C-alpha cells in the first residue's frame, strides 16, 4: 500500500539525523524525492548527510546543528525548519541523549538530561511544528524502542524517557480523535538496531541479534506516511507478534463514551 | 494472606498525605500501629493528620512540610523522617502537582513541572531512602494511574509523568534481581478515586464511576506489604482483568538471560 512518491515533495523534519537510523531515514527520504531538514550537534557530520541527501534526489536537503538540551534551539529550529521548505508535512523526533548499558546508582543528573533531551525537547518540537502540521494534516513520528514497552535493566532512566514518549503522544492522539485534529501519530517501538553506537554499547554485554538499520529507517517512514498508530521493528519475528497490547485497545475504547 | 499486623511497628513514609488517597495511606497505618511520617505543603493540614494518627494508634507519627519541586527540600525530608523514626521500611510515594482535566496546547510549563514533581522528585527521594531500605529489605510504593498504563484524552502531561514512573521503576525492579537488592517495588495502578481533588476536576468534562478512597487506600498498603509488583485499583471488574499485560512479562523474561551480567555482579 506504501508507495516511495506519497513522500515526493513532502516538507520532512529529521532529529539525531547525523548518524544512525536518523541518517538512514534521511537518506531514504532524499531518495523519494522529499525536502529534508536535518539537525544533530555535528554539524561537520550534518554537511556530509546534507550532501549524499542531495546526490541522491532529493528535493531540497538542509541541516541546522545545535543542542536538544536547550529548549529554545529546539522550538526555534522547526520555525527555521518550516521558513527554508516553506511549511511541513512531517516531523520525525528521533535524536536521544548519549547512554550506556549501567545500573543505575544515584544518577539523578543522567534522568533529568534522559528526560529534557529524550522527552521535554520531543513535546517543545511538538508544540513549535504544530500549526504548520495542522496546515498540511501532517504527521508525528515519535522514535521510541522496546524498552519503552517493557522493563529491562541497565537503561532505566533511558525507559523513563521513552515510556514518557508513549504517555504524552497517545493521549495528545486521542485528543486529535475527540478534537478531530487531523494530525497522525506514529510510535515507533524498534528492538535492537545496527547502530554504532548501539553495537559498542552492547558489545559483551547483550546477546541479541540487532536489526539492519537501513530497514528500521524504511520501515519509520513507511509506517509515518501510513500514517499508523504504531510501527513495530525487530530482528525476530516473535517479539514482533508479542509487542501488541489489545487489553490497551479495548480498555482505551472503554472509556470513549466516558468524556462530554 | 495480608493480616494488619504485618504494618505494626513498621517505618513508613507517605508523601501527599495531607488529604486524599495519602490522608487515607497515613490512617491506615496508623491504626495498625506504624510510625508514619507525612508530607506535604501545607503545614495546617499535616498537623491536623498527624494528631488524628496518634488517635488512631500509631506508634508514632510526625510531619515534614516542604515542596516537592525542590529537590534538596525532597533529599533532606528522608534522612529526617529516618533519623525521626530510627529507620525506613516503606517510602510510599503518593504527591503530584495540581492538575486539571484540560486539552494539551502549549503549557511546557505545565509539562515540565508534572515531570519534576510527578517523577523526578520521587527518584530523588528513592535515592535517598536507598540505604535505609537496603538495610531494612524495605519497599517502595509508587503510586500511579490508569493514565499511567494506557491512554486517555486531558491529561498528556500527567500520563506522561505516570508512565515515566513504571518505565523507571520497572526497570529498577528488574535491576534489583541483578545486583540482589532486597528493595520491593509496587506500582499502583489506580481508576478515578473519589478524593475531592478528582471529583471537582471531573464535573462536567467526564462520566465515570469513582472507587473509594479509603479502600483504595487500605489496598496499595496491602499490595505493599505483601511486596506485590503491581496494585490495581478501580471500580470496574473489566478493567482490572484488562489492565495486566502477559505478553509484556513474556517479553521481560524471554530477554532476562541474554544479557551477561558477570560485570554487573562482581
Ligand atoms: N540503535 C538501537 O539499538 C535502538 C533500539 C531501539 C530504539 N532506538 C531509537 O532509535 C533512535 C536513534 O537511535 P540510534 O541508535 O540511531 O542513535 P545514534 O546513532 O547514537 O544517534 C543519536 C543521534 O542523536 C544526536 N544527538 C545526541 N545528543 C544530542 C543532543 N543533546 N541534541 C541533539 N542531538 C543529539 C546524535 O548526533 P550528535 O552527537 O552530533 O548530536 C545522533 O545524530 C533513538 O530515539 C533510540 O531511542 C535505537
Ligand atoms: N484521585 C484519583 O482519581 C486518582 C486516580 C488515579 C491515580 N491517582 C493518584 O493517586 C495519588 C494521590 O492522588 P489524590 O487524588 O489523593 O490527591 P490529592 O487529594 O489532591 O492530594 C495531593 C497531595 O499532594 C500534595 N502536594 C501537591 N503539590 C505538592 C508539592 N509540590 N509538593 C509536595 N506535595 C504536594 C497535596 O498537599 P499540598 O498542596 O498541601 O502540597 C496533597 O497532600 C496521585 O499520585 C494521583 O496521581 C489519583
Ligand atoms: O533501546 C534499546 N537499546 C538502545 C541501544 C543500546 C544501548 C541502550 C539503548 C540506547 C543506546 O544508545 C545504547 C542504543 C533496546 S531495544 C531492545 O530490545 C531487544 C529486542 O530486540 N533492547 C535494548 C537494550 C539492549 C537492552
Ligand atoms: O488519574 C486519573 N485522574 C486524576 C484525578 C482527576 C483529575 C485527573 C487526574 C489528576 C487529578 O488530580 C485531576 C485527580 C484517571 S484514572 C482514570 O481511569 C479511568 C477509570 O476510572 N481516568 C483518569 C482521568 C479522567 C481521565
Amino acid at each position: 500500500e506504501f508507495r516511495p512518491e506519497m513522500l515526493q515533495g513532502k516538507k520532512v523534519i529529521v532529529t539525531g539525523a547525523s548518524k544512525g537510523i536518523g541518517r538512514e531515514m534521511a537518506y531514504h527520504l532524499a531518495k523519494m524525492g522529499a525536502h529534508v531538514v536535518v539537525t544533530a550537534r555535528s554539524k561537520e557530520t550534518l554537511q556530509k548527510v546534507v550532501s549524499h541527501c542531495l546526490e541522491l534526489g532529493a528535493a531540497s536537503a538542509h541541516y541546522i546543528a545545535g543542542t536538544m538540551e536547550d529548549m529554545t534551539f529546539a522550538e526555534q529550529f522547526v520555525a527555521q525548519a518550516g521558513k527554508l521548505m516553506g511549511g511541513l508535512d512531517m516531523l520525525i523526533l528521533n535524536h536521544i541523549t548519549n547512554t550506556s548499558l549501567n545500573l543505575f546508582h544515584d544518577d539523578i543528573h543522567h534522568v533529568r538530561k534522559s528526560m529534557e533531551v529524550n522527552f521535554l525537547s520531543y513535546v517543545v518540537l511538538t508544540v513549535a511544528a504544530l500549526p504548520m502540521l495542522k496546515q498540511s494534516n501532517g504527521s508525528i513520528v515519535v522514535v521510541s524502542s522496546l524498552a519503552g514497552k517493557v522493563a529491562y535493566p541497565l537503561v532505566a532512566a533511558y525507559s523513563a524517557s521513552k515510556f514518557a514518549l508513549d504517555g504524552f503522544f497517545s493521549s495528545i492522539r486521542k485528543e486529535y480523535s475527540v478534537s478531530r485534529v487531523n494530525v497522525s501519530i506514529t510510535l515507533c517501538v524498534l528492538g535492537l538496531i545496527d547502530t554504532e553506537t548501539a553495537m559498542k554499547a552492547v558489545s559483551g554485554i547483550v546477546h541479541m541479534q540487532a536489526a539492519p538499520k537501513e530497514e528500521c529507517a524504511l520501515e519509520i517512514i513507511k509506517g509515518g506516511a501510513l500514517r499508523q498508530e504504531e510501527v513495530y521493528y525487530d530482528s525476530s519475528r516473535w517479539t514482533t507478534l508479542l509487542i501488541r497490547n489489545p487489553s490497551r485497545k479495548i480498555l482505551e475504547e472503554l472509556y470513549s463514551t466516558s468524556y462530554n
